[PDB]
């Protein structure tokens, strides 16, 4: 009397959710005999000789799942087909180095952490686990995970983001549980030291080239008054960047919109971090109650390309470390569905708002960027806490200082220059010292390569629309 395997499907077949847990607990009659084992067999291996086994496929298709069971009596055998038929909105991501970039790729230097951090979606409740090269990572359970690399080489890093979803029977013998999804990410390791990148020489002490343009939604983009310079064509990622070079080369501005709006530039050189009060400035317009700060974030070179694709490090400012600054604040704009509207937005603390349209002052169809071919995206950054406030007897608004770190701020750290009655030519400077890993911890850079500014408050002040960073100018002060 050998044992016979029992496991109820649903009569429409076994259709199944990806990146979810199945545990099938069959029947086995005769579980009593002497002898007894089981096996789990798929594509010929043997998965599991528990009595139970659970199911995760990422990829949509039909799976064989094969029970065997033995006795002294006999054996016996039994095909589940597991159908994975549905999607579930939970996506686990690595990011890449800008809106346009599309690779994931990571570079560093030997003994160079790299702070590996996936994007979520749809996620509330989330626990990880990380692999290098296939080998689990033991006590690794946090949002991010700090790998050094000591050599030369590629390595694979894989997080698998878990979310305790909740239990549904599926028969008899099957039960639906977590949500598991993995994604992995490629960490290369470069041949060269750090010091044999620096790029010494060079032509000019200003940036040499733009890279991208990816404002986030704001009454300056697109823009077409003689206040607003752009012509209209400004309907390509390359238009962009066309534009925006030719504003700063005239020392115009480019406004970043509002939060996580961005520019990236480069130089014909290295920077040097250097005992100099300041490696670099930043031109912006800022005045007593115009402080619009843009957060920044440096570059080295560290594949040797040429190309802004390695890794972003922030430069701190006053505000880093408190507990009301959000590091890796996402924001998603959507294109409104007409004319003359105003923009929504999401954020990722679970707020929802609007950049106003103000038909007073930019009359253009859209403060969504033109060039912007999807009809919502999501902007990352660190996002000061907002300090803009009106003032009730006069009804005028303060946009008011932070006390340094930040581009287009009127704070501690400006040089002098700059019209303090109508913030022309004010500039900030920055120490690359200040740069951190993601962490918090110094991140000790020889020399930057490319600089990004990013938008860093999600605000806006009646009449004089959103806040949002402007910049006209970069130059290295070394
Ligand atoms: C257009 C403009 C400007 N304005 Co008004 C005028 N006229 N502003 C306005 C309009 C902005 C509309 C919009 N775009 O959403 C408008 C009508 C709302 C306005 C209002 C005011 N403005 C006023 C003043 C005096 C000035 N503003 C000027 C900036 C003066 C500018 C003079 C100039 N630069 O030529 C100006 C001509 C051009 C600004 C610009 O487009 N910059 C380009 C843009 C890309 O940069 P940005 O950093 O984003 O500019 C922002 C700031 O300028 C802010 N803002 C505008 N005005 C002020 C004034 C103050 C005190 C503060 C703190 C912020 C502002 O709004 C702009 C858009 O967000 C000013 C330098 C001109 C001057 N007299 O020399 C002067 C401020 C001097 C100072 N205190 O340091 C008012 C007090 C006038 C009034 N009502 O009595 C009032 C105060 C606003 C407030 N704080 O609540
Ligand atoms: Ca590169
Ligand atoms: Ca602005
Ligand atoms: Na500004």
């Amino acid at each position: 009397t050998p044992p016979v395997i029992s496991l109820a499907l649903p009569s429409q077949g076994l259709k199944v959710v990806r990146n979810t847990d199945y545990t099938f607990t069959p029947d086995i009659q005769h579980s009593d005999v002497e002898g007894f084992k089981i096996e789990w067999v798929r594509e010929g291996k043997i998965v599991s000789t528990e009595n139970t086994y659970t199911f995760n496929e990422k990829e949509l298709g039909v799976y064989t799942v094969t029970i065997n069971a033995s006795n002294i009596d006999g054996t016996t055998t039994k095909d589940v087909s597991v159908e994975v038929v549905e999607t579930m909105p939970y996506v686990v991501k690595f990011p890449t180095p800008s809106y346009l970039q599309t690779s994931t790729d990571r570079y560093t230097f030997a003994d160079r952490p790299v702070f590996l951090r996936p994007l979520l979606e749809y996620f509330d409740n989330p626990r990880f686990e990380w692999s290098v090269d296939g080998q689990v990572m033991e006590g690794e359970v946090e949002r991010m995970f700090k790998f050094t690399p000591s050599a030369p080489g590629e390595y694979t890093v894989s997080c698998t983001v878990s979310e305790d979803t909740p239990t549904e029977k599926i028969s008899r013998n099957i039960d639906k549980g977590k949500t598991a999804v993995t994604a992995t990410v490629k960490v290369v390791c470069v041949d060269k030291k750090e010091q044999d990148g620096f790029r010494a020489s060079g032509s000019s002490k200003l940036w040499n080239k733009v890279y991208e343009y990816t404002p986030a939604p704001g009454q300056f983009i697109n823009e077409t008054s003689t206040i607003g310079g752009m012509t209209g064509n400004e309907t390509s990622p390359e238009a962009a960047v066309a534009w925006a070079t030719q504003r700063l080369k005239d020392k115009l501005h480019v406004s970043l919109g509002s939060f996580g709006g961005y520019i990236i530039v480069g130089f014909d050189h290295s920077i040097p971090n250097s005992g100099n009060q300041y490696d670099f400035c930043v031109q912006g317009n800022a005045f007593d109650g115009s402080s619009e700060p843009g957060i920044v974030w440096v570059m080295q070179d560290i594949n040797g390309n040429g190309l802004p694709d390695d890794e972003w490090y922030e430069l701190k400012g006053s505000e880093a470390g408190k507990e009301e600054t959000i590091q890796n604040f996402e924001v998603t704009y959507y294109r409104p569905e007409g004319k003359k509207m105003d923009v929504q937005w999401i954020s990722s603390d679970g707020r929802n708002g609007w950049v106003d349209y103000l038909s007073a002052y930019h009359t253009q169809d859209y403060y969504y960027p033109a060039w912007i071919s999807e009809n919502s995206y999501t902007l990352t950054g660190t996002c000061l806490a907002a300090r803009n406030t009106q003032d009730s007897q006069t009804g005028y608004w303060d946009n008011q200082s932070y006390d340094w770190g930040y581009v287009d701020n009127f704070g501690n750290d400006q040089i002098e220059g700059g019209s303090t009655v109508d913030g022309s030519g004010q500039r900030n400077g920055f120490k690359i010292s200040n740069a951190i890993h993601a962490d918090g911890t110094e991140a000790n850079l020889q020399y930057i390569d490319f600089i990004k500014i990013q938008c860093g408050v999600l605000a806006k002040s009646g009449w004089l629309g959103e806040v949002s960073t402007e910049v006209f100018s970069f130059e290295d002060l070394t």
